[PDB]
């Protein structure tokens, strides 16, 4: 009934994730020279060392708040896709499911804390 245990769990969580091949195109924001019309489809961008600076910042409440960030880096992947055969976006989808799969616990660790807490 840790309340404050999800913190380390995401940090531990997003290093596994920069140790994944597959987090390498998400590990830092998108540059416009390499894909100019990016912030024509995409309104907030998002990326992992964003995620792990606002976290290491003290800049997240919550693991719902970080899980909202993460699951932005993967939607503006599907939405910037020109493909579901693209291998950035397959990329996003084999990592949102590790991600998704890892942060289960996390955020129910934590309502369960909250939840006991408030009794
Ligand atoms: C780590 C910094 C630089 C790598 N980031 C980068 O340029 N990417 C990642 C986001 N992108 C997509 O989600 C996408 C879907 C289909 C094609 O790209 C655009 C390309």
């Amino acid at each position: 009934y840790d309340i404050q245990a999800w913190k380390k769990q995401c940090e531990e969580l997003l290093n596994l994730i920069f140790q994944c091949e597959d987090s390498e195109p998400f590990r830092q924001p998108v540059d416009l020279l390499e894909y100019p019309d990016y912030r024509d489809i995409i309104d907030t961008p998002m990326d992992f060392a964003t995620v792990r600076e606002t976290l290491e910042a003290g800049n997240y409440e919550s693991p719902m708040e970080l899980c909202k960030d993460v699951r932005l880096i993967f939607s503006n992947s599907k939405a910037y896709t020109p493909s579901k055969r693209s291998r950035i976006y397959s990329m996003s989808l084999r990592l949102s499911a590790f991600f998704e799969e890892h942060i289960s616990s996390v955020l129910s660790d934590y309502k369960s804390a909250l939840r006991f807490h408030k009794r």
